[PDB]
């Protein structure tokens, strides 16, 4: 049915990672979104000016802000802006949409504009108002039996999030289910304790973190390099039937190319890959 339009507030909005935000709206009058986990919605801007200087940046990450030139940049935003942005939580979670949101700075170096909309989501503050509209989607989980495997990268976490917790909470699925998540280092994992604990409860999900530039203080002994490299080599090469698998894929542009041809060198048919495709 048509669009749908909501005034929401603000409710939350911290750094779960070095840049990406993790922003809950509430919904007003106590309504929720009728969303399909893998679904989006689109948040608005008015026209605006942002300093990154302005933004609450949460201790543990600051020091790449500094090393990164972040407090210069200042974003003018002369109309209204839309971008899409997809569902963390799942639908059992009621009353709130909630985001994971990558800040879209200029390449270091550039002289472009800064992102326009991930720039102004990065000032938003408890109490602020967001208009959002939709649901909307396609990155839907197929309705089989067949095993799946979700890999994600960046603020690809939140589609992953909203996927995996609907099929173990919402479905009690008991397919095979896994999770490969890519990240620089520790302090870019998160949701680690939520997975962990689904990990626990469920005997038929397993999840794996792989950390290309593991810090001193990760002291990390676990799985390292790029996700597509690490998935074909303590999963995939070994599999007694890949092709029968169902792969779910978002992560930023790098990541979704590479763990595709890999997918697909396998033998993997490209029918059975889905692609949440931000666009980066
Ligand atoms: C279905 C869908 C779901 C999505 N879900 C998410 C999600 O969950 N989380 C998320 O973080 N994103 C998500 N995205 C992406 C999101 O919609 C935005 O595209 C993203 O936030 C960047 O938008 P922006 O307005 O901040 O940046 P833009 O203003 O669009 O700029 C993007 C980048 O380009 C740079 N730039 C500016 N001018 C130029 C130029 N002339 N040449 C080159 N580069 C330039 C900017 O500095 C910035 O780095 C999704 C997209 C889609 C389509
Ligand atoms: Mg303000």
């Amino acid at each position: 049915g048509p669009v749908k339009k909501w005034e929401c507030t603000v409710e939350s909005n911290p750094n779960v990672a070095t840049f990406i935000k993790e922003l809950t709206l509430r919904l007003p009058d106590g309504e929720s979104v009728d969303f399909r986990a893998g679904g989006y919605v689109q948040l608005e801007c008015p026209p605006h000016v942002v300093e990154y200087k302005d933004f609450d940046i949460q201790p543990e990450y600051r020091g790449d802000w500094d090393k990164f030139n972040m407090w210069r940049y200042v974003s003018k935003v002369d109309e209204t802006v839309i971008r899409a942005y997809s569902m963390a939580n799942y639908p059992e979670e009621q009353g709130v949409v909630k985001f994971n949101i990558r800040i879209a700075s200029p390449p270091p170096g550039s002289d472009l504009p800064p992102g326009q909309m991930s720039s102004w989501v990065f000032n938003l503050k408890p109490g602020d108002k967001v208009t959002v509209y939709g649901p909307f989607g396609e990155f839907f989980a197929k309705d089989t039996e067949a095993e799946m495997v979700f890999i994600g990268g960046g603020a690809g976490m939140a589609p992953m999030r909203s996927h995996i917790f609907d099929q173990l909470r919402r479905l009690k699925s008991n397919r095979k289910i896994s999770f490969w998540y890519g990240a620089r280092s520790l302090r870019e994992a998160f949701y680690t304790e939520e997975y962990d604990q689904l990990q626990a409860e469920n005997p038929n999900f397993q999840w794996h973190l792989a950390l290309s530039d593991p810090q001193p203080e990760d002291n990390w002994t676990g799985l390292t390099g790029f996700i597509h490299n690490v998935l074909f080599e303590n999963y995939l090469k070994d599999h007694p039937a890949p092709e029968d698998c169902e792969f779910y894929m978002c992560g930023p542009p790098m990541m979704n190319a590479a763990v595709i041809k890999m997918l697909t060198d396998l033998g993997v048919e490209r029918e059975n890959i889905l692609l949440d495709d931000f666009g980066g």
